[PDB]
């Protein structure tokens, strides 16, 4: 049916209850013939990035399908790639509810989920049963109780288990909803993490006889100097790619709006400009040494093209998918 009516109905429910209802129906049809109800034709626009071939530049950002339960249904919708997760070594409930809020007038969202997921072992089993033909990205992170200074082991543990089933691996060290998680992107802490990750990738390549690229997901709340250091570190350690950007703690564009003071990360339209400008500065520093996957407030063909012009090789969407639904996918892929 007409998505606006779909949205109209969904927006009457609590934000998370709306997501749970939606995924309840998707899981109900994913991998079955019902899948035709959400499927849509999309032209192919192949892009080579990180040694991989993406059928099209548009991907589903991480956070929607955290446990990889609806890979096939979502894929049928047209996405060139799908990023599942964030997943942690052990299952965890996440923060207390409510943890998700809508800013309808700003076409944005604020969340403090806290990595609510069923664990990496469960996710691996879901992936084994999926038939998706696009690129599958697996996004991983640290369990809440794991001391952030020993967080590196949680990443390595997940890497060992998903290596054989991932198109690329996404390292999440930018979530604002896990205490201390963002500290991992600064100084020696970042260098030590990247050193371990690249070494683990090296061992896994010898074990599985194949190279699985790794991309690091950074926050949008980094200063010019910090952004330069991160970019340089990524280059020195030969990281395969960088995903910019995650949600922001900034609230300067949503003052005076309902839920504007809720704690958490802000996404959607209010993140669009900040995100694009970070991509541009990032791209300037990287100087083509490694690709950028741009994400943040993309809600139209032009917004996507702006990210590409700023320097991104690929783009992902989340919030915009919730406000504009399936039609957005078709629009971007068709005209990007
Ligand atoms: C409800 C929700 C859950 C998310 N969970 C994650 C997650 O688990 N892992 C991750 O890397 N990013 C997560 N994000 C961030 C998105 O993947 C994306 O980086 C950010 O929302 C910017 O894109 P958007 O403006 O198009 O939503 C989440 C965002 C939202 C709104
Ligand atoms: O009702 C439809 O046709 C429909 C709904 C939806 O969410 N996606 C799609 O491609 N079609
Ligand atoms: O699950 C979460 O709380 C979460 C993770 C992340 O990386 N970004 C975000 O906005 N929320």
């Amino acid at each position: 049916m007409y998505y606006p009516f779909v949205r109209k109905a969904l927006f009457q429910l609590d934000p998370e209850r709306a997501h749970e209802f939606t995924f309840q129906q998707l899981r109900r049809i994913t991998g079955t013939p019902f899948e035709a109800l959400v499927r849509q034709k999309v032209p192919a626009k192949p892009v080579n990035c990180m040694g991989l071939t993406f059928k099209n530049p548009l991907g589903l950002a991480a956070g929607l399908d955290k446990d990889g339960e609806c890979i096939d249904a979502l894929g049928a919708m047209g996405f060139g790639s799908i990023e599942i997760g964030t997943v942690t070594p052990r299952p965890q409930p996440g923060n207390d509810k409510p943890r998700l809020f809508r800013l309808v007038d700003a076409e944005g969202l604020i969340n403090r989920m806290g990595f609510n997921n069923l664990g990496v072992d469960n996710l691996v089993e879901n992936v084994k049963k999926a038939h998706y033909d696009g690129v599958l990205g697996i996004n991983i992170g640290k369990n809440k109780d794991t001391p952030v200074e020993q967080g590196k082991d949680d990443y390595l543990i997940c890497m060992e288990k998903i290596y054989a089933y991932a198109g690329y691996i996404a390292i999440n060290i930018s979530s604002p909803n896990t205490p201390g998680l963002r500290t991992l992107q600064y100084g020696e802490a970042l260098d030590d993490l990247l050193t371990a990750i690249k070494n683990k990738q090296n061992d896994l390549q010898a074990m599985h006889h194949k190279y699985v690229p790794i991309a690091v997901k950074i926050a949008p709340d980094l200063s010019e100097e910090e952004l330069i250091q991160v970019a340089d570190s990524l280059v020195r350690h030969n990281i395969d790619g960088v995903i910019a950007t995650n949600t922001t703690l900034d609230r300067s564009l949503v003052q005076g709006m309902k839920n504007c003071d809720q704690t958490g990360g802000l996404s959607g339209r209010p993140l669009q400009l900040k995100s694009t400008e970070i991509i541009r500065r990032l791209s300037l520093e990287l100087n083509g040494r490694l690709p950028i996957i741009g994400v943040g407030g993309i809600d139209s063909v032009i917004a996507a093209r702006e990210k590409i012009a700023a320097g991104a090789s690929l783009v992902q969407i989340y919030s915009g998918f919730i406000f504009k639904g399936p039609p957005l996918i078709k629009e971007i892929v068709t005209h990007i």
